[PDB]
């Protein structure tokens, strides 16, 4: 029979400093099965697979004997190194509580819902590929590579929060993944990343990507929320959009605008994620415009009581025209 249990073991990389679940942060929740003494990366809520370099796996949870806690890693020393990260699995398993708690703790719902409205356990596959440089949400699960030469392993709270919310949004507004709605899906999915930076360790960096961008790579993160246009290719502005931009780069329109809202006075970044998420959840549409996303932010402020100037003021300052869908 499988119990719960705890494990104890390493994360971080060389860039960010590495940190230990026990003592920096909380124990892992494990599972344990005492007659084989083996324990599984897997919880009720997470599921962490060692890929094992591959591209397809049984998804299986990664297990590693275990001789109430018990250090992490297939030699039982808290460690799974990988291209400078000390336990790429370790993170895996931690960023899916957090973004499973978020979610959870702020808004009462399941981070990832099946069609009946039931919990979807989130399914990390980790040691994806050799040298892949890269993460993606498929429809059902959430895979991420090691990096090579520009990237530690993209296994941190906030590329798991992105690609968890790639989930989330499938299941709510479906935003589809091209146009000005994959651009407002990208941007989402940075924000969510923002937020469980912000629930876990109570700041967040307003950057996508810092914490696993190599410092020899000439790039210090993959994305500014502040400034999208920093990177050189993102646009600040709605105006700015056209046919065949992508959706990395257009994310910039509502990454700015989210930066915006939360730092408007009164407002925090909890506030402007709630306006974000409700909208996600009751107004956007899957071909939805940034115009149209903008209506959907104003009526999620009203239902929530928050001030609809702020919002408007906002939406402008991004060049968003939400008057053709919003009359006040
Ligand atoms: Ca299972
Ligand atoms: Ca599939
Ligand atoms: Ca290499
Ligand atoms: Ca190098
Ligand atoms: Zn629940
Ligand atoms: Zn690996
Ligand atoms: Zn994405
Ligand atoms: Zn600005
Ligand atoms: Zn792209």
């Amino acid at each position: 029979e499988k119990v719960q249990a705890k494990g104890m073991g390493f994360g971080g990389n060389r860039k960010i400093g590495e940190y230990q679940f026990g003592k920096d942060l909380p124990l892992l929740e494990i599972t344990r099965d005492s007659s084989v003494e083996m324990c599984f990366m897997e919880n009720t809520d997470v599921k962490v697979v060692d890929m094992g370099h591959k591209y397809y796996s049984n998804n299986k949870p990664m297990q590693f004997t275990c001789k109430k806690t018990y250090y992490t890693g297939y030699s039982a020393d808290g460690y799974d190194r990988d291209n400078g990260a000390a336990s790429p699995t370790n993170d895996a398993l931690y960023a899916g509580y957090v973004i499973k708690h978020m979610y959870h703790d702020w808004y009462g719902v399941e981070a990832l819902t099946k069609s009946d409205g039931s919990p979807m356990q989130l399914v990390m596959r980790v040691h994806y590929g050799q040298g892949y440089e890269n993460a993606y949400w498929d429809g059902k699960q959430m895979t991420f590579g090691d990096g090579d030469t520009m990237m530690y392993p993209l296994v941190s709270l906030g590329v798991g929060g992105h690609e968890v919310s790639h989930g989330f949004t499938e299941q709510h507004s479906g935003l589809e993944y091209f146009g000005q709605s994959g651009g407002m899906n990208e941007s989402f999915s940075d924000m969510a990343a923002q937020a469980a930076e912000y629930y876990s360790v109570g700041k967040n960096s307003w950057q996508i990507g810092p914490e696993i961008m190599k410092e020899d790579s000439g790039y210090d993160a993959l994305r500014y929320m502040d400034k999208p246009s920093r990177d050189g290719m993102s646009i600040d502005v709605a105006d700015d959009y056209y046919g065949g931009l992508d959706v990395h780069y257009s994310s910039g329109v509502y990454n700015h605008l989210f930066y915006i809202l939360a730092n408007q006075p009164n407002w925090n970044l909890r506030m402007a994620f709630d306006v974000m998420v409700k909208a996600n959840m009751d107004y956007w549409t899957p071909y939805s415009t940034f115009d149209e996303g903008g209506c959907g932010m104003l009526s999620a402020a009203k239902d929530l009581g928050y001030n609809l100037d702020d919002i408007k003021k906002s939406l402008s300052e991004v060049t968003i025209n939400y008057q053709s869908c919003y009359v006040d």
